[PDB]
């Protein structure tokens, strides 16, 4: 079993904007990470990852579809076992 | 594509030293995530989540079977898209 996982990459301060947008949205996903980076990273605020995590893939695609994600940021998709 | 991606779940001063402890075996794997926690999350410290990526499944292998996880953590698997 898989848990479909979503990571919004960019600057912090951009991703913690979106993250407030969200709210509007909270049907179209469960979890809203906190911003974090990768610990080789000392670029400030453009390494600034998210990860969300979604009920399925339908949930997923409804998503991408209707939240407005912003050119700077960038979004990768994944899995995670259950 | 993807890349083999591991979730340590847990308190965050034990994840933190953990973290530290890996250094020895950076060759295991190749990025660390700071600290990070679900944002519906209150749950201080337990609530903990650090995401780690490797070259492959075979290296996150090895980074399991070599790499002490406490039983205080709990290790998910995980892939993410290229």
């Amino acid at each position: 079993a898989t848990t479909p996982i979503i990571h919004l990459k960019g600057d912090a301060n951009i991703l913690k904007c979106l993250r407030y947008r969200l709210s509007k949205y909270k049907q179209l996903y469960e979890q809203v990470s906190s911003t974090w980076h990768w610990t080789c990273t000392d670029g400030k605020h453009k390494n600034a990852i998210v990860t969300l995590t979604y009920i399925s893939t339908s949930q997923r695609d409804d998503f991408l579809n209707t939240v407005v994600i912003p050119n700077t940021v960038s979004v990768s998709t994944g899995y995670m076992t259950i």
